[PDB]
DNA sequence: CCACCCCAACA
DNA sequence: CCACCCCAACA
DNA sequence: CAAA
DNA sequence: CCACCCCAACA
DNA sequence: CCACCCCAACA
DNA sequence: CAAA
DNA sequence: CCACCCCAACA
DNA sequence: CAAA
């Protein structure tokens, strides 16, 4: 029975540079993984409604209020990036491929350690004695019928560890259920009150209560015992590993030089705008190189800081990513926001229960919008327009100061294009299911690749109760002994991508690591220290360019 | 799964004589070892500037400024000749044998045990009671990939037991990293101050932070496991085990005798120099015994007690090994020198935290250089040399006085020869990878055999982490439990050696041990004793001339 | 990639004055081009 | 190392030179990290000038 | 013209002149005066002139890594001086025809 | 030069080189041999020399 | 142009091309001539060798 | 899976 | 079941 | 030993 | 031994 | 009837 | 050139 | 003798 | 259209 291990442990990067630049990057991981004891052995509908920052009046993106169901088993999550690759790797990669794709996943489980601890020492100060249990269980299901929900943990920064030497723990399975709720909104200290902040019944009709130890198999797994899928083929559509910068302003036969520099410091200058030829979708008589028809809309005017309702009520709503203009609307160009704790990231030496984040802005330039030059002109486009005949960004809205009309605008129209969110080295997520809607989003921004069929299958781990002497279910609160487990963990990630060319002229950009500065790149950053605290730090993966048009 | 053992004990040392004097020994050893808990499970970046030494005026060659990097991998090393053969095979072999060369390496691991241990006892004096873990791990690593650094233990004389009945330990593997340095000359008091003594920060340039848990497999045994590696083969240059003497003046055809003794007490003489048949590179009319003309260089004049710099600046330039004159330069005919403890040597019954070694006096003879006769002449080699017309070891040089010219000389002409740093026994080393330069050293003083290609991969061994009941690892410190194992080590390693002549008329020097008495060579000294200590002394391995010219 | 920190590399900046950045090797408003020597070797390689 | 840091700023120290084991090519008692046996002699002086 | 100073990347291969250091016989850790020879030490009965400036140290226990190419300018191949016994290397090209 | 040793001396060789418009002859190692009518010499000379 | 293949086992090749236009004017001379040159001017110093 | 102080009563 | 800092002395 |  | 909320990407 | 300090560059 |  | 920023819509 |  007990005696032989079960399993080995690969955390290697495997390269393969196969024919026309076709590289075959296979990654590896065997994470260590701690398991406690649930505290229920029930299912539990549990609800949350803070009436601490829901009574206030401003406090309105401050609702936490869900009806939330915990299980007593705990998932299991590798759906990252930093899990699945090194600093380096990355590097290598995003520094010199230039697309990526999404193959294989095979997940496997081994070397089982199940053990008990007696609380003893009375006759002394106070000692855990700690032995084995080689009768015991630990309850593996792997749920790919995508029966339940989909919890990408990565979600609530809860995923499995970097650093592949150090022991890192799994996520307590909980999904959403539904109730329903009602806030109106309210500024500052606004006079009268709420009326309304209720939460919502059982819906008999929108209810959906699962059971793991209903819907899914079940494979008690003892010591001697090895779990292991098979591998999963992924149909999703490649990530491209290069930036754009190509503006509408940047996108077509730049105008006629009449004149030209006859040494550096003299520019050029372009002939008569109404005298100028070409082709305008505006009724003056001259060609501008803001007027001038082009092919699309490079990027679209998204509200900003929106805030929608429902049922749960708000919710902000997303943004596809650009970049941040020279006035860096960070808040518009929905550029993110990230915040994980030492097992994902921190300075693995810190304090304070505060978490740390790198507010991530994408590289898609050209793409982005300035909110700090918005505008907009009347009938005939009378260039020197007067002031009634325009709509800037200081221009009130509703009757509010501070509130302007880049705050509702919204230009999606059918000639818009854009850029995916490309991946976020650490932290950032992998893959993500897909909203099983009829019609559907173009785009996940909480992923790069969304599997096109269905997804992996979630894996769910637990233990496996341990009973006493006594137990009549008749009985309020029942006595178990308290059981806990090691598992080791090896991940097989698949992915093939292509080696860039080289068309330019100019050398580009990229990554590296510059000495000891100060530098957000600078190593110290990354290897150990004195101790042995580790960083990881978000990295940039898509340095170079790519002509839009 | 547990009751059944893995392995075997072979500490045998196999001999086969083939046809044609092609011997073929194949040493053995089981070496059973105790490997314990890693203080950290972590990785650090550690450094050391003992600033006690350093801040003197005279200590230089007393910098041990490094910065280190600690893994929590233990490594397994087995280089050595003093764990692969007795005093008796050796003279045997040295005694008997020509040269020598080396074949294969077959390591293998086995009988795991893993135990823990709970402080009890406090209901009384205090006792630790041991018990068994039959689940626990083992981490084996085997790098042959030579990834990463090559750290032959043997260097700090940190190896595997020599007695085969004497459990011993394995040695933490930890390696180089890139800093930099400056430290300025200065002797015992001289005046003003240093000026400089810098480390150096991460030169993110030469960075090198490796990973076992990235780069290599591991092997998770348990109990019941047999990890064993494959016969590797070594493609490296045979070893003379045989000393010359034939300097440059016993080189060729001695002078022609004219006048020959009548009976002992009376030597003979040779013919009026400048009226003497011969050959000379010198422009006088008589030929010597120094001045005719030879084949090449025997032995070359290599500046002793250097001392160069760099970026960690200080450091020695050794020395290519040659006999230490009958003046005993022990120190310039780069002698030198071995400091072992009990599990290497030692008076197996000694006191005080205090080393032994064995300064190590090549046999290289007639190779060796003088410095109590230096000597260089001037223009026309006028023999009664005037003063102003030469340069003696006593003629000061930069103005200081005990400091010679002897201590600059490098007579490295494309006329040099020498021999090879001769192997030894005790101690001493066996194989050595090479430096991946693109030009090469002729030879490494370091050891008498370099595998040509890749060498032997190196074998890290590692507990696993046995976890506890809590483990948050946004903790601080995490909680471990105490454990500890035994495993066995068995070791193959093959050689394939020639049986000498006898070409000469005189018996010729051995290898013997005699009575008892205080001499160097006597029994005692290696038998054990009332109790049981045991020493060890390097031996002498090319006892028998070579005729060299 | 055998390591686990990133490695220097070559790049080229923004437009300083750094002896790495563009501007040095796009040509100008006439069209002038330098060439400036460049460093083939950033990255390690144990030697020992 | 025999001793190790606590925390970032303060480094580890090793043990008594002439107590410390290993090998040298000087007739001292002491091995240092400028003293101690190495493979080769990296790079080489070269008179300037 | 216009030229570019090369300093190789082959560091630890270096050697700095700042920091000589020779001792005598029985290798005196505290080496007094007469018993060292450093970079300030006269030789030739020339100040400014060292010795460091005559140093070879090039024994058979010597390495050290090939002249790495140099981008632009920088040279490519070289013939082979005819000579019965030739350079390790050319200093001025990475790549030599054999 | 002027080496040393167990027989102690001995003249350290050179490779030839010729021997520069100020003949350092000695220098650049230039030889030098001494025979006998029975291998030279004006075979029919005198004094043994 | 410069083309890249990438073969199996990272094994790349590197095809490089270019087609300079080149100039080359009429020599002086239509001879051959052994012309010597001897800087009387920073030879006849003192220090400048 | 014990043969004449090793491999090896060899296979 | 150790080959030249990865897969892979590949099969 | 970088090709084969 | 993971395919589109079950058996069952069935065999 | 000269091969790498023996038989023996074996046959 | 020590294996083959 | 034009295919998806190279060789090369390869042959 | 990135595989096939």
């Amino acid at each position: 029975g007990v005696g032989v291990s079960t399993g080995s442990y690969d955390n290697q990067t495997h390269y393969r540079f196969l024919g026309d630049g076709w590289v075959e990057i296979t990654a590896l991981a065997t994470r260590l993984v701690h398991l406690n004891m649930p505290k229920s052995e029930n299912y539990c509908r549990i609800r949350v409604h803070n009436t601490t920052d829901t009574s206030v009046k401003g406090n309105m993106a401050k609702d936490d209020a869900h009806e939330q169901i915990w299980t007593p088993w705990s998932l299991v999550d590798a759906n990252a990036w930093g899990v699945w690759l090194q600093p380096s790797d990355w590097q290598y990669i995003c520094n010199t491929m230039s697309q990526l794709n999404l193959v294989s996943l095979d997940q496997e489980i081994f070397n089982v350690v199940l053990k008990t601890v007696t609380e003893q020492d009375s006759g002394g100060q106070a000692i855990k004695i700690y032995n084995n249990d080689l009768t015991a269980c630990m309850m593996v299901a792997v749920d790919s019928n995508n029966i339940l929900p989909y919890t990408p943990a990565a979600n609530s920064m809860e995923t499995l560890g970097f650093y592949p030497w150090k022991p890192t723990i799994a996520s307590p399975y909980r999904y959403y259920f539904c109730v329903d709720r009602d806030l109106s909104v309210t500024y500052e200290n606004q006079e009268g009150t709420i009326e309304h902040n209720v939460m919502g019944t059982p819906k008999g009709m929108n209810s959906q209560f699962f059971t793991i130890e209903n819907t899914q198999q079940i494979t008690l797994l003892r010591t001697g015992d090895e779990f292991a899928t098979g591998t999963y083929y992924f149909d999703t559509n490649p990530v491209k590993l290069t930036h754009t910068w190509q503006t509408n302003r940047q996108l077509g036969q730049p105008p006629l030089l009449s004149t030209f520099p006859e040494a550096d410091t003299d520019a050029g200058t372009l002939t008569a705008q109404g005298s100028r030829h070409g082709a305008t979708q505006m009724e003056v008589n001259w060609v501008s190189e803001a007027i001038r028809t082009r092919p699309a809309q490079v990027g679209f005017c998204q509200p900003h800081n929106d805030f929608e309702a429902s049922r749960a009520g708000p919710f902000a709503a997303p943004k596809v990513p650009a970049d941040v203009t020279q006035g860096m609307d960070r808040e518009a160009n929905g550029s993110v926001r990230y915040s994980y704790g030492k097992q994902h990231g921190e300075n693995w030496a810190a304090h304070g229960p505060a978490p740390e984040r790198y507010t991530w802005d994408e590289t898609n330039f050209g793409s982005g919008r300035d909110t700090r030059d918005g505008f907009i002109q009347s009938a005939p486009l009378v260039v020197p327009p007067p002031l009634n005949g325009i709509l800037t960004n200081a221009n009130p809205i509703g009757t509010k100061n501070d509130i302007h009309f880049s705050n509702v605008f919204n230009s999606y129209g059918p000639l818009t294009t854009f850029s995916h969110p490309s991946p976020v080295y650490p932290q950032g997520q992998i893959w993500d299911k897909e909203l099983d809607l009829e019609h559907k989003p173009r785009l996940h921004i909480t992923a790069p690749f969304v599997c096109k069929n269905n997804a992996p299958g979630q894996m769910l781990v637990r233990l496996g109760p341990n009973l006493t002497d006594q137990y009549d279910p008749n009985g309020a609160t029942l006595s178990r002994i308290v059981t806990y487990g090691t598992f080791f963990w090896k991940g097989k990630l698949t992915m093939r991508a292509k080696l860039r060319a080289n068309t330019t002229w100019n050398p580009v950009y990229q990554v590296s690591v510059e000495d000891n500065g100060n530098s957000y790149m600078s190593v110290t950053k990354w290897l150990p220290t004195a101790t042995g605290n580790m960083q990881s730090v978000p990295l940039i993966t898509r340095p170079v360019a790519r002509n839009t048009y």
